[PDB]
């Protein structure tokens, strides 16, 4: 009778879509049991620590209120007898990650097609920061394509809620952390905000338009300029001293001047200086008119 109840019985397993803390496969839905029912996308918990479980419940709180074109659709949840283990159920969106997506079709996706991508995803961010969220790993694994046409930001994970009277939230104690698309400050001190995601967008441009080519991803290029021969927490410490020398990531080849403009600008070591999106939605949106 509530069709965001999903009682998991009736969950048939498809295949498996990716791991990350979490699992997401693809399910039908299906409890005629005649395989006609609907194929959603299934998130779950690897390891459902009382700890984990928390914080998963708060990631399905944070789904649950964003309603927005460029974000996944929650549909609903699946909760176990006793232990109350939890799945979260989201809408399916069959071209997979814009990463494999990119990845696989390359330069025959071309700049027109890009900057539509980059449209969406400004838009979606600019909606999740009126809610006062900072989504912490914004990278072109987390976005999804549901058709040529149209991605959404995709996993919240990582994502967390401002405090009320403070414009970022400080991770005490952090797991794992994609280094390479963090901002400086996120680096030194583990303070996140609207400013550091902006940071993170600008990575993201960079994904787009390097095609994701693996030479040239962020992990290899800041290795590379700071040494391969580095390792462990060694790496953070030398990539704090890069960025505050400005060391970045190069233009991509091929990358269109005012596309390489909004990067650079993204990864300002000022925060305050570093562009909104309200704004970066409406020069993307310029810069596709003008193409
Ligand atoms: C984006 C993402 C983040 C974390 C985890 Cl655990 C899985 C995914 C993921 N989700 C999907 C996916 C694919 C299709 N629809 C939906 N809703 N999700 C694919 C992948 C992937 N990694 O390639």
């Amino acid at each position: 009778r509530d069709p965001t109840q999903f009682e998991e019985r009736h969950l048939k397993f498809l295949q498996q879509l990716g791991k990350g803390f979490g699992s997401v496969e693809m399910c039908r839905y299906d409890p005629l049991q005649d395989n006609t029912g609907e194929v959603v996308a299934v998130k779950k918990l690897q390891h459902s620590t009382e700890e984990h479980l928390r914080d998963f419940e708060r990631e399905i709180e944070i789904l649950k209120s964003l309603q927005h074109d460029n974000i996944v659709k929650y549909k609903g949840v699946c909760y176990s007898a006793g232990r109350r283990n939890l799945k979260l159920i989201m809408e399916y969106l069959p071209y997979g990650s814009l990463r494999d997506y990119l990845q696989k079709h390359k330069e025959r996706i071309d700049h027109i097609k890009l900057l539509q991508y980059t449209s969406q995803i400004c838009k979606g961010m600019e909606y999740l920061g009126t809610k006062r969220y900072i989504h912490r790993d914004l990278a072109t694994r987390n976005i999804l394509v549901e058709n040529e046409n149209r991605v959404k930001i995709g996993d919240f994970g990582l994502t967390k809620v401002l405090p009320q009277d403070k414009e970022y939230y400080k991770v005490k104690e952090p797991g794992e952390s994609p280094i390479f698309w963090y901002a400086p400050e996120s680096l030194t001190e583990s303070k996140f905000s609207v400013a550091s995601d902006v940071w993170s967008f600008g990575v993201v441009l960079y994904e787009l338009f390097t095609y994701i080519e693996k030479s040239k991803s962020p992990p290899a290029e800041f290795m590379r300029m700071i040494g391969n021969d580095k390792q462990g927490q060694m790496i953070v410490f030398h990539l704090i001293e890069l960025l505050k020398n400005n060391g970045r990531l190069p233009r991509p080849d091929g990358c269109p001047d005012e596309i390489y403009m909004i990067m650079t600008e993204c990864w300002n070591n000022n925060v305050n200086q570093r562009p909104s999106f309200r704004d970066l939605a409406l020069r993307v949106d310029q810069i596709r008119d003008n193409m």
